[PDB]
């Protein structure tokens, strides 16, 4: 034999569940950037890029996630912490015509760029000074390797210690632990009893399943990036003081319920992505989320407040359960590939969209949110604010954005309307045009 390939496989860690899972949902186009997650923070004041480098630098060394590399071997892939070669672009587009749309346009052409995992690189940091005291920094990954709370994480380590360097002050010890003791944890979740239970929970739970509600005319494989039809709408619309939970409850609901107006379905399955972090995974940035199949069960002159308790319900019941993967229980199952458990999913991230890098202020923005098979319905929410961030992510296979933009418009106008009362039935709601 040759010892290269033993060399490879003593010296790698098997992927995860999630981390698989993504893996063979990539190597069918591998072409296909539909996987990378990108966000830009706008930062209102001076940013010095030399002592920016030097925090990414030490964020790198504390998030070893960052560090990945991927080898291919007779086990498929295979990670472990390698050494990726990396550079800061800063790039100084005020003298521009259009300096904000030229720093979109440059990170929309770094996010298109198809990513090869085995090679990379995984990961890209830019600096965009796009006017006087107005600086953008641009985050982006493959999820293979982060997630949402991932990249909250670093953003604000990334915050912290560019402000503790520049007051020429020793940024305090790192709270994140190492992505090996997580790859550990699943693989030990892998063969736990803890799973059985779970496997037996969903499996139970969505049974005798049904073909997802759906707005589009067609189901398609998800190839190209997204389309996004993005509004902003004032808290009092809702009106419910919402936590994360019911700020989840809420939107499932009125999407449950829209779906169930447009299509008559009245066993509407929707996704509710989770983050699968507890205990030491809280403070691990990498890859751990997971999409789970809510049920929603419609009845004829039901108003919102019996949905709003379905779905407290089964969240109540399910987030117990939340470490099953979805694609194993499709395939345990029995359920035909191509066939999903759901279409429209209901992505709700209650993180901090605001940071402080040097005394100035600063928000995050998102650009990518992963793939969209179907409809996603993300609601970026910082806890405390009186605003929300709708995102309508479609697959442009099944959608047009005019299309798209018509049924975000009526979505918006219906739920406003369901939350103005809650005890009125949503079968008498007139909709839009
Ligand atoms: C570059 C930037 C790009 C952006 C990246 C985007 C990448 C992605 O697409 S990844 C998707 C990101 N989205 C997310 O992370 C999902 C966020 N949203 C959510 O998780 C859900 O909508 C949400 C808010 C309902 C979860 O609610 P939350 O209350 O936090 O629940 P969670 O912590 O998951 O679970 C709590 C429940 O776990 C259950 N549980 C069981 N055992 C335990 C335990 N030992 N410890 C804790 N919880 C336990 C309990 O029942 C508990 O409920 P409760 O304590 O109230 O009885
Ligand atoms: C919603 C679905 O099943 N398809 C896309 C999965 S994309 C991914 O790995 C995660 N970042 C998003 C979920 C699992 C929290």
């Amino acid at each position: 034999g040759s010892h290269m390939d033993a060399s490879v496989m003593s010296t790698t860690y098997a992927l995860s569940a999630a981390q698989t899972e993504i893996w063979l949902a990539q190597q069918l186009y591998p072409d296909s950037p539909v996987y990378n997650i990108a966000q830009y923070t706008v930062i209102e004041g001076v940013i010095e890029p030399a002592v920016f480098e030097a925090a990414l630098r030490q964020v790198i060394d504390e998030a070893d996630t960052l560090r990945l590399q991927f080898i291919d071997s007779d086990d498929g892939l295979r990670q472990r912490i390698g050494t990726p070669a990396w550079s800061m672009p800063v790039l100084d587009l005020t003298a521009q015509a259009d300096p904000q749309a030229a720093a979109q346009a440059w990170m929309r052409a770094d996010y298109q760029q198809p990513v090869n995992l085995t090679q990379g690189p995984l990961f890209c940091y830019a600096l965009l000074k796009v006017a006087p005291a107005q600086w953008m920094w641009y985050q982006r990954y493959h999820v293979i390797m982060m997630d949402g709370y991932g990249a909250y994480l670093i953003a604000q380590r990334v915050a912290y210690v560019y402000s503790a360097l520049c007051e020429g002050t020793t940024p305090a010890e790192c709270d994140f632990g190492s992505i090996l003791q997580l790859l550990e944890s699943d693989a030990q979740y892998q063969i736990s009893a803890q799973r059985a239970q779970d496997e037996a929970y969903w499996l139970k739970h969505c049974a005798n399943w049904s073909e997802p509600a759906t707005l589009a005319s067609r189901s398609a494989p998800v190839l190209q990036q997204r389309l996004r039809q993005t509004t902003y709408l004032a808290i009092q619309a809702l009106g419910d003081a919402p936590d994360a939970r019911r700020l989840a409850q809420f939107m499932t609901a009125a999407m449950a319920a829209y779906l169930y107006r447009f299509t008559g379905e009245q066993d509407v399955v929707l996704g509710l992505p989770v983050k699968v972090r507890f205990g030491a995974d809280r403070h691990i940035p990498g890859m751990k989320s997971n999409t789970l199949p809510l049920r929603l069960t419609m009845r004829p002159g039901m108003n919102l407040s019996s949905l709003m308790q379905q779905a407290a319900q089964e969240m109540q019941s399910g987030l117990r359960h939340q470490r099953y993967p979805s694609e194993a229980l499709r395939r345990q199952l029995g359920m035909p590939s191509g066939q999903r458990l759901f279409g429209t999913t209901v992505n709700v991230m209650p993180f901090d969209l605001d940071l402080s890098f040097g005394g100035y202020s600063a928000t995050n923005h998102n650009l990518l949110n992963g793939p969209a098979e179907d409809l996603m319905l993300g609601v970026y929410w910082t806890p405390g604010s009186h605003q929300l961030r709708i995102d309508f992510d479609a697959n442009p296979a099944c959608y047009t954005p005019e299309g798209l933009g018509a049924h975000q418009r009526r979505f918006i106008r219906f739920m406003q309307v369901l939350a103005a009362d809650a005890t009125q039935p949503i079968d008498s709601i007139d909709l839009l045009d």
